[PDB]
């Protein structure tokens, strides 16, 4: 039940304040009075590692598919529903085919809690966090986009 272009800016300091940038998180959707079911397509990428020597740290980027309904209800307060895991291939890579592979389940997701416009803004506030073996990040969503 949403419709309009939010963004901003999301840090990251994990492994002991040795990390930067991250991405910026996108949602674009368009579902009201139709049908209770939506497209929820949200593509960001994780400023995380890089390869700026003989690759000694990290390679490829991260990648995350959330998808949810459209629910409303409530007298006018929306409800949360931003899953997303994330997985692939990257983790090691500095030596003759080493690897991890530790098949792992991420958790991508936020809350529900925007509050009413005054002006012309609207602030969304969702938490995400992850869980890459040990890894902890406290990013803090300032979104400024409107609202539909």
């Amino acid at each position: 039940a949403t419709s309009t272009v939010t963004g901003g800016y999301a840090q990251s300091d994990a492994q002991g304040q040795m990390n930067k940038m991250g991405g910026f998180n996108l949602k674009y959707r368009y579902e009201e009075d139709n049908s209770p079911l939506g497209v929820i397509g949200s593509f960001t990428y994780t400023e995380k590692s890089r390869t700026a020597s003989s690759g000694d740290y990290n390679k490829n980027q991260y990648y995350g598919i959330t998808a949810g309904p459209a629910y409303r209800i409530n007298d006018w307060a929306s409800i949360y529903g931003v899953v997303g895991v994330g997985y692939g291939k990257f983790q090691t890579t500095e030596y003759p085919t080493y690897k991890n592979d530790t098949s792992d389940y991420g958790f991508s997701y936020g809350a529900g809690l925007q509050f009413n416009p005054m002006e012309n803004v609207a602030l969304d506030f969702s938490y995400e966090q992850s869980r890459i073996r040990s890894v902890d990040v406290g990013t803090w969503i300032a979104g400024v986009g409107y609202r539909f």
